[PDB]
RNA sequence: GCUGUCGGUCAUACUGCGUCGAAUACACCGGAUCCCUUCAGACCUCCGAAUUAAGCGGCGCAAGGCCCGGUUAGUACUUGGGUGGGGGACUCCCAGGGAAUACCGGGUGCUGACAGCU
């Protein structure tokens, strides 16, 4: 019943492995990262893609302890995220800071990977989301979160073009449409 | 703890320079009649018994070398997959394997048979 279409399906997970023991190294150092990704099963893909990046480890040579979903607090109201990114150009790489504004890091991070494809056609496979904070409105440094901020903000509907559902839908009709709405 | 003869691994065992070695023992060392060797008793050979300086052994050196580990580095490179990216040159993701100098933390030996010596 709740509508599958707008969001995409990120999840976020925090992962925990500590390489593996041995007869000259017994009790290594464990590690920790949240991450996102569709699945309980992908989020260790990813774990293993990164902590490579950082050190001496591999989905062989390391064992994984958890797999933790994380969900939000209160999904209830709307928060202004700070999300820090990198990806990679056709040139070379480039971190950048984007913010976003939703009900959920899920929804914000559903929300990024869309704006990020759209504008900078980075494809999914180069973006690393590093860390998604929650923002006060003094704080955000965007001009188009600004605008936003403040109570009693109004917004008048402006040229209204409904998607019928379907059934309701016909190819012709009499009265030519009104969109002026009122 | 050592010295000799025959060795094993064949530099952790080599090379350079400097100090110290109880006791056998290796050694320098004295001689040319015969055995024997040359230009030459230096080498070699034979017959000897009136100083640890070298050889030999131990140790040192902010030593060179050598050996061992950590870095370098999950980098370079690479196997399988891609109706991935890119105009090409090339490059990224997925499932895997994965080096080498440079440079600093420790080392400089262990050993079998036989005969002897604090």
């Amino acid at each position: 019943k709740a509508d599958p279409t707008l969001q995409q399906k990120i999840s976020q997970y925090q992962v925990v492995g500590r390489k593996q023991p041995t007869e000259a190294e017994p009790n290594p150092s464990l590690f920790r990262m949240r991450l996102f990704a569709r699945n309980k099963v992908l989020a260790v893909s990813k774990f293993w893609y990164l902590l490579k990046k950082m050190k001496k480890v591999k989905k062989s040579t390391g064992e994984i302890l958890a797999v933790n979903e994380i969900r939000e607090k209160r999904p209830t109201f709307v928060k202004n995220f700070g999300v820090w990114l990198r990806y990679d150009s056709r040139t070379g790489t480039h971190n950048m800071y984007k913010e976003v504004r939703d009900i959920s890091q899920n929804g914000a991070v559903s929300q990024l990977y869309a704006e990020m494809a759209g504008r900078h056609r980075a494809l999914p496979s180069n973006i690393q989301i590093i860390r998604v904070a929650e923002i006060k409105a003094s704080q955000c440094r965007r001009a188009h979160m600004q605008q936003l901020f403040d109570s009693k903000l109004k917004l008048p509907a402006i040229r209204r073009i409904f998607p019928t559902p379907k059934d309701k839908k016909s190819v012709f009709c009499a009265r030519k449409p009104t969109l002026f709405l009122h």
